[PDB]
């Protein structure tokens, strides 16, 4: 229950939600519908229960690398914006929000931590993280500290960690493999021991966070902090001295930070559809709009051309950009998710001092690839998934004789990002039976979808392909089954 | 990973976990080993998704009201201290934490909402309900707004609604009717609609919350507010002269409080057990360590009958215990959550003007008495499922070759109230197939520990019976197969 005749926009707490709701108070004005703009905590988790509900908002905002598992899921709208509305933003934003072929979300502004100091306690920032735990007893002598930036959320951490070769999923010819993880590579495992170390040498405690952080710089109790532009609202009213710029070098090399494009993706349930595609286009997506919203919190370097011409002046702008080239663009497949809990685990585990970067590492590396999530943790939550799936099949018996294993395929295949996929993929994943894996793969390929499979080369490991039509069937079928279980 | 050696502790943010801290310390004197207090934001709703993961605070501190649903999950640690101890405290308390005959918590203070005005802005409170739009506005004169407090939580506005007539779960023979639920009655949409129009004739808005009010009355905007002993705190040092008392009546009868015995309840998983509970019983519950929180803030009506033989002279606490009486004891059962949750948002949605309190709680009546459960949403879920299950059996086949079935019953059994269950329990609930629940009974009744089952009297519906000791069996089963899903 979306209810039609208006808007509800879920936006991150930490932005211009007032701001926005300017925009939408203007919207109301001329069009006639409200729209009102709430900021749930955690919205990016809460989203996809909520919206698999079909429930949850008409639009929801947050960083492009969510949206990839949103769309997956069937949650997010498909865009359709012209070609010269879209001339009017910068093409890698929409390559952002772009999923297997589609337009899911509409790019916003893009975003980069940078680094943040106290010029009146420190007009010269170090620039690099080696000439730092030093810069610490130093400060730390007229009873202050070196640095204070947010330790709970891997966003923060992983610009060091990604600096000197840290990866999330190894990028090459247009596709992620998402069976490459660099989390457990040499650059890796040095920033974070780095990190680790830094706190063990008593130079900032694991338990620091985004708030504390923040207070402590903007009340002249730290030198410098690691954040975006959401947060120098606050510290422009706590009226300090500071400065915006490069994120220290690590190893020699510069921090990596991904870069995220606040979008704002439409509710695939809504109702509302053209409102907010009309709110977002011809609304939010102007000079005013986005400028009312920057006005309560900075945007930073905004995705629309014409106002990002005006962004640009400020050194601020030109710092958070800078800090985005030297960073990636964070990826928007649905593995980002997995990946996220893996470094989130691992740093807050090895910086407490539970385990030795090595083993979170380890951990990390594994969880960031696994296919999948455990959701059982009772064996009344084992049941109750027993129970599920045995019902699920039995009722889909008749119709789609699709037995486990063949979904458990066409599945794998819909979630992959190459067309091609080997019996070794298949086999490892899935504790599968050699008899029934190729037995399965069969049972699919005598039916007119699975498209051609055929003998390795090397043997003995016969290669999945699927055509382009093929995949969009596997598709179609899996939606056709899937609401025996969607509700 | 809960980290032996230690105790780490969670208490809610408005209460004296500054003077928990201190009883932390003197038992870190004593004995050596450290306690660190935190008031995470939600703990009530992050405890069970940590601790389900095996991880979490050694102590968890809350209303009594939450414990029956962890230990359900089994969340919770058996607590048995000896008859002379529990001759310390209330019989009432202990009742308050006993679930399924275990003593799952130990009960530390009771708590009940007061009723707290401005005495230099009135110094005669109102003693009923329907007196106050009035006085709204005769106060509303002199600049001023008669009554302001929390409308997001419905903690505050159940008085309200449960006063003339609503309820819980009805209760009887000393069991809680789950299916009886009374929210949707006469009494409670009276109240209700009485707090709707409170609103709609601009006495108070829609979006109070406790930050607003609370502040509203110590900064002399509100003539009064609705809260308890944790709130005092601050309205002491906003030294303004008020008073507690009886909460107004409505159509005659009192306010009805649900009343929370706040209690500490130790992490099933946790490694400190012994330490924890030498900590509460040794530590905590004196007299010392007792007030040492209750300075902080308020505890209220200690369970330490010693302790209450002392807070009971304050008329606050003597105000409190007679709002207490004048309410319910909150019930500890599972279905609770889901009762808050049904009246949270029928509240909200017809406070707000979104829904007619009919709506409101005709939904809220439904929600209330539903159950919830991880019901997956993607066929990816599903396949996520299917793949855990599918190892779950795998894993456990040699040692315990318990079936799908047989788990299924001795959960439902350990998950049960009653030492008696008939197969058509087992039967409605479970799609199973009489062939194999009769296989399974038989199967585990082979089995010593399923204890006796037995012809029923009417049919053929077999009575399933498990001892005492049985129950135990079963347990320590559970728990040993449960080792091979721990995440
Ligand atoms: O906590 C990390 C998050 O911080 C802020 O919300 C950023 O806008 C968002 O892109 C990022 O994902
Ligand atoms: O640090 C972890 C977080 O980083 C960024 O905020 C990502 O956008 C978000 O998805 C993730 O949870
Ligand atoms: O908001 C409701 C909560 O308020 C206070 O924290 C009470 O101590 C607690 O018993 C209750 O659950
Ligand atoms: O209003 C909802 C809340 O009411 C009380 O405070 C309960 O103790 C708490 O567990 C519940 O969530």
């Amino acid at each position: 229950k979306i209810e039609e005749g208006k808007l509800v926009i879920w936006i991150n707490g930490d932005k211009g939600y007032n701001g926005l709701a300017e925009v939408g108070k203007k919207f109301e004005k001329d069009t006639g519908i409200k729209v009102t703009v709430e900021h749930p905590d955690k919205l990016e988790e809460k989203f996809p229960q909520v919206a698999a509900t079909g429930d949850g908002p008409d639009i929801i905002f947050w960083a492009h690398d969510r949206f990839g598992g949103y769309a997956q899921s069937g949650l997010l709208a498909e865009i359709t914006p012209d070609k010269a509305f879209q001339d009017k933003l910068y093409p890698f934003t929409w390559d952002a929000v772009r999923y297997n072929g589609k337009l899911i979300a509409y790019p916003i502004a893009v975003e980069a931590l940078s680094l943040i100091y106290n010029k009146d306690l420190l007009p010269n920032p170090p620039k690099t993280w080696e000439e730092i735990p030093a810069l610490d007893k130093e400060l730390k002598a007229k009873g202050k500290s070196a640095l204070m930036f947010n330790l709970q959320e891997p966003y923060f951490t992983w610009p060091l960690i990604a600096a000197d070769g840290g990866y999330a999923f190894k990028y090459e010819n247009g596709k992620y493999d998402i069976k490459d993880v660099g989390v457990d590579n040499a650059g890796a495992k040095a920033g974070l021991t780095f990190l680790v170390d830094l706190i063990k040498n008593k130079h900032m405690n694991a338990d620091t966070d985004y708030s504390i952080a923040e207070a402590a710089f903007n009340k002249g109790e730290t030198a410098m902090t690691i954040n975006g532009p959401w947060a120098w609202s606050n510290i422009d009213t706590s009226k300090v001295n500071y400065g915006v710029t490069v994120l220290p070098t690590f190893k020699g090399q510069p921090s990596k930070p991904f870069v995220g494009v606040l979008s704002a993706g439409i509710n695939a349930a809504s109702p509302n559809k053209e409102l907010a595609k009309e709110f977002l286009e011809n609304y939010l997506l102007t000079d005013e709009g986005l400028e009312a919203v920057n006005k309560d919190k900075p945007l930073g370097a905004v995705a629309l051309k014409s106002y990002e011409e005006e962004l640009a002046k400020d050194p601020r702008i030109a710092a958070t950009m800078e800090n985005a080239q030297k960073g990636e663009i964070m990826p928007n497949i649905p593995q980002m998710s997995a990946f996220w809990y893996a470094v989130r685990t691992a740093v807050i585990n090895a910086a407490s001092g539970r385990q030795t970067v090595d083993e979170a590492l380890a951990a990390a590396q594994t969880n960031a690839a696994a296919e999948f999530m455990s959701k059982i943790n009772d064996i009344n939550d084992l049941v109750n998934a027993t129970f599920q799936v045995k019902k699920f099949f039995r009722d889909t018996k008749k119709k789609f004789n699709l037995n486990y294993e063949e979904i458990y395929i066409l599945n794998h295949i819909l979630r992959s990002e190459s067309n091609e996929i080997s019996s070794k993929e298949i086999a490892k994943c899935s504790e599968f039976k050699p008899y029934y894996l190729t037995k399965a793969l069969q049972k699919l390929k005598d039916l007119k979808l699975l498209s051609k499979k055929r003998s390795l080369q090397d043997e003995r490991t016969v290669i999945v392909y699927v055509t382009d039509t093929q995949k969009a069937n596997i598709q179609k079928l899996i939606s056709e089954l899937e609401e025996y279980i969607k509700n």
